[PDB]
């Protein structure tokens, strides 16, 4: 098999074969590939006509992907057009078009994504002050998505999709609404990147805007610790790693959860344990015995003690932080902290 795909324009994974230097439509001059992804690719390009850099997202050339990309565009256009100043936490879709059988979304050019940021500081993690700054921005963002007329679930929050507007600055915007959808109009059950996946989704329960808040919890912790909080290799592993920190989930949730039996079992007395495990195998810490309080290093100089004796990393501060995250990681989506209240939390009080 060495077929030629799309008159030689595409590779075998439906991606457009990026060539640096190429000028499209006597307008966009393609500089370089900046990133790949299930959706396709993103390229750095200079827009002659508007005299500015843009980032163009070249969707795979396959109906399945195109159809999704269209929903994305539609949502990007509701958010961009919406009124109050909160609309500058969502990336600006400048325009979009078909080219060589690829749908292309032209975005404002932005800087690093929070993962690339983490990596540049060799995964020692960013400061708490800065983690707070991202925290506050994201929260306002989620409140924007909450406005009734939008009611948008992102469904894939994660460091790669939070980008800096400027490399020597702190201001940021959310990207990639490929998986996203409006409340009610929910059409997928396997959503969210595994590490950042919520319990409700894992359990195969129905889900709402709450699931993004969850992801944000895991993000913020990771951003400071340098390393993801629930690093599951698979759904079962992921659920156990959540249980390590947060315990068995509540009766009233597991009772209603279709996939509850993938991970847990119900004892005669109506209480839930983790599923019994092969004769002798020990692999996890006992439920709730991996206290966030130590992962964060609240009383021991922060994560890995790497903040020992630093300005702006007081124990009092870490406590405020722990509490916020813990309300972002509420098993119950009906009682998980909502943005309006998250913003009025002691961790943001100047
Ligand atoms: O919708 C998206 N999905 C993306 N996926 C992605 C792109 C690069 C690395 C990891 C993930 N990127 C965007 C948009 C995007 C928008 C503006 C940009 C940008 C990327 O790179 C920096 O400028």
């Amino acid at each position: 098999e060495r077929k030629v795909y799309n008159d030689g324009y595409d590779d075998d994974n439906y991606d457009y074969i990026v060539k640096n230097g190429e000028k499209w439509m006597d307008r966009y001059e393609i500089d370089s590939l900046i990133g790949k992804g299930s959706f396709g690719q993103v390229v750095k390009a200079y827009d002659r006509v508007e005299q500015e850099w843009v980032a163009i997202k070249i969707i795979k050339n396959k109906k399945a992907f195109l159809n999704q990309a269209q929903i994305e565009v539609r949502l990007l256009e509701l958010m961009n057009k919406h009124d109050t100043e909160m609309k500058y936490y969502i990336v600006h879709l400048k325009r979009h078009f078909m080219f060589r059988n690829h749908l292309c979304l032209v975005f404002e050019m932005l800087s690093y994504n929070l993962y690339d940021l983490l990596r540049n500081t060799n995964f020692r993690g960013v400061s708490l002050n800065l983690t707070r700054k991202f925290a506050q921005q994201m929260c306002t963002a989620l409140l924007f998505l909450a406005t009734p007329e939008l009611s948008i679930i992102h469904c894939d929050l994660k460091p790669e999709n939070i980008l800096l507007c400027n490399p020597k600055r702190s201001a940021i915007k959310i990207v990639d609404f490929g998986s996203s959808c409006q409340l009610g109009q929910r059409i997928y059950q396997y959503i969210q990147s595994r590490f950042y996946r919520s319990p409700e989704v894992l359990l195969g329960m129905p889900y709402d805007l709450a699931i993004d808040m969850w992801s944000l919890g895991c993000i913020l912790v990771e951003m400071h610790t340098g390393e993801p909080l629930f690093s599951g290799a698979n759904e079962v592993d992921q659920m156990n790693k959540i249980v390590e920190v947060l315990g068995i989930p509540p009766a009233h949730i597991l009772d209603q959860a279709p996939k509850a039996r993938k991970f847990f079992e119900k004892l005669p007395d109506g209480t839930w344990n983790l599923k019994k495990t092969k004769d002798g195998k020990r692999e996890y810490k006992p439920p709730g015995t991996r206290k966030l309080h130590n992962i964060l290093g609240v009383e021991t100089g922060g994560p890995g003690g790497r903040r020992a004796g630093e300005s702006g990393h007081t124990v009092a501060d870490y406590l405020k932080f722990k509490d916020l995250i813990l309300r972002m990681l509420d098993y119950d989506p009906k009682t998980r902290i909502q943005p309006y209240y998250a913003l009025q939390h002691s961790f943001f009080k100047k």
